[PDB]
């Protein structure tokens, strides 16, 4: 609980 939370792929347009 700490290290942010890779986000997924292609960002949401």
């Amino acid at each position: 609980l700490g290290q942010q939370q890779p986000f997924p792929p292609q960002q949401p347009y």
